[PDB]
């Protein structure tokens, strides 16, 4: 299981609830990362999202309601509940986007990690959750410097180790 997110110098990934704005060039990469597969999300997320569900991404929502539903989209309410469908898909791959709360829950499962270091910096009240980096390996991770200084951005590929 992959877990895709963006962070900057000081490791921030987004907002809980002040709504201010999203970068067309940050925004990309958060669905691109994962799209096209079975793209996990909070039932927080799945509601401010775009789109209910995605175009071409299959998206599923975590709650800890027992008949929590969505319109297309698959409702889980943590991480056994996602592995559970993606069990009988096997045909799909399972990439948790978020949120926070959705990203410590999937931190002892997943599998592969990745994230964005971008030299610029970012608002936002919520920070990244605590990683075992030390369980995991870096598999890749270089820097690209584009035009713009607070642009930039490093791509970190981890896998979990035994």
């Amino acid at each position: 299981t992959a877990f895709l997110w963006a962070q900057d110098r000081d490791g921030l990934i987004g907002k809980d609830g002040h709504l201010p704005w999203h970068l067309p060039d940050d925004l990309h990469y958060f669905r691109a990362q994962t799209v096209g597969k079975i793209m996990v999300v909070g039932r927080r997320t799945y509601e401010s999202f775009p789109k209910r569900p995605l175009p071409e991404r299959t998206n599923v929502v975590l709650t800890h309601q027992e008949d929590y539903q969505a319109q297309g989209a698959v409702v889980v309410h943590d991480v056994a509940a996602v592995f559970a469908y993606a069990k009988q898909h096997p045909d799909q791959e399972l990439v948790i986007a978020g949120g926070a709360q959705i990203f410590t829950a999937f931190k002892d499962d997943v599998d592969t990690l990745l994230v964005t270091r971008l030299a610029g910096s970012f608002e936002g009240d919520t920070k990244m959750i605590p990683l075992n980096w030390d369980d995991f390996t870096k598999v890749s991770s270089r820097t690209v410097e584009d035009t713009n200084p607070a642009l930039t951005h490093t791509y970190e590929v981890w896998q979990k180790k035994a």
